[PDB]
């Protein structure tokens, strides 16, 4: 089983193909998946259960998506459950199905139907703190038993799933660290105080790892700018057009595409606005043509484009 073996030993490397930085997080996730596959954990539990803490737009969903791609062959294998829409008493019915004799009994639960049709999946519970107290109890059952009973009586198997829960609760103390000067490993033990105020020990002790994501450096955003324009590069390659960006041009997109609150979330449409918009203009005008090497630098208005003609 060398194929799987090699994927498991080199899981960090595989995940770093798409996820920039967050070294500790990827190590935490890979280590746990390795424990499960080595046969060192309870086989009546999901492969791994994780709590992702830190700011927004820094790699939480990215890692969930990448994990689904390398572990279960596709990004489509990640199931997203947003806990913002599970805040009322009606939430239990949306998650596992309305009880027999109720209006929404036929369609079943959002979580249960998704895992029933895709047992080999990464399940992402975003904003776990916003969830209804009763939804938690179902999630605890699932983390303990590796299974769940829906409103039809059908037992849904979760043993082949990875569970990722995300929270902003860690953010304020993490954003202070290590800005003040806290060590690279004391970040997990310090944030444990905020977690106890919101989560009971039954929950926290059943987690494989509590994972801390940090804000990104300038080099890392630059690397994400490079990944984010892979599709554009490949699209231009069909026309034999290449795109050469100066460090200044990479920095320009990095600064406008990143903010301390939304993280790297605005980046894609910044690239769309600052790069793809004027480039499309240059293609339509006939300045950029089939087979051109296109250089991109910074100007007074934005990004500037040049073709080294007859040199
Ligand atoms: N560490 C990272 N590695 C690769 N891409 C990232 C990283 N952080 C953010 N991104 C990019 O920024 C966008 C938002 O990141 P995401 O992980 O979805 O944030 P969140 O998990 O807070 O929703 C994604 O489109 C992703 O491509």
């Amino acid at each position: 089983m060398l194929g799987e073996r090699e994927k498991l030993l080199r899981l960090e490397e595989e995940l770093h193909k798409r996820v920039v930085g967050q070294d500790e997080a990827i190590r935490a996730v890979a280590d746990a998946i390795r424990r499960a596959r080595a046969g060192l954990k309870d086989p009546n539990r999901p492969i791994g259960s994780f709590l992702f803490l830190g700011p927004t737009g820094v790699g939480k969903t990215e890692l969930a998506k990448t994990l689904a791609a390398t572990l279960f062959d596709t990004e489509e294998a990640m199931i997203r459950i947003d806990m913002t829409e599970y805040m009322e008493k009606h939430a239990v019915s949306r998650l596992i199905g309305a009880p027999p004799g109720y209006v929404g009994y036929e369609e079943g639960g959002q979580l249960t139907e998704a895992v029933r049709r895709r047992p080999y999946s990464v399940i992402l519970f975003d904003a776990i703190e916003k969830a209804h107290p009763d939804v938690f109890n179902i999630l605890l059952q699932m983390l303990d038993d590796g299974r769940l009973t829906d409103s039809h009586g059908r037992t849904v198997d979760f043993r082949n799933t990875v569970i990722i829960m995300t929270s902003n609760l860690g953010s304020p103390l993490i954003l202070e660290g290590l800005q003040k000067g806290w060590p690279y490993e004391r970040i997990r033990d310090e944030v444990f105080k905020v977690l106890q105020q919101h989560f009971r020990p039954e929950f926290l002790n059943r987690l494989d790892e509590i994972v801390v994501f940090r804000p990104l450096t300038k080099e890392q955003i630059r690397q994400i700018v490079e990944i984010q324009m892979s599709y554009l590069r490949a699209r231009l390659a069909e026309k034999r057009i290449s795109l050469e960006l100066t460090e200044a041009a990479k920095d320009f997109l990095a600064e406008r595409g990143y903010d301390p609150v939304f993280g790297a979330r605005p980046l894609r449409r910044v690239i769309q606005r600052e790069l793809e918009t004027p480039l499309a203009q240059k293609i339509l005008a006939g300045e950029v043509k089939e087979g051109d090497r296109v250089q991109v630098d910074v100007g007074p208005a934005g990004l500037v484009f040049a073709v080294p003609a007859r040199v």
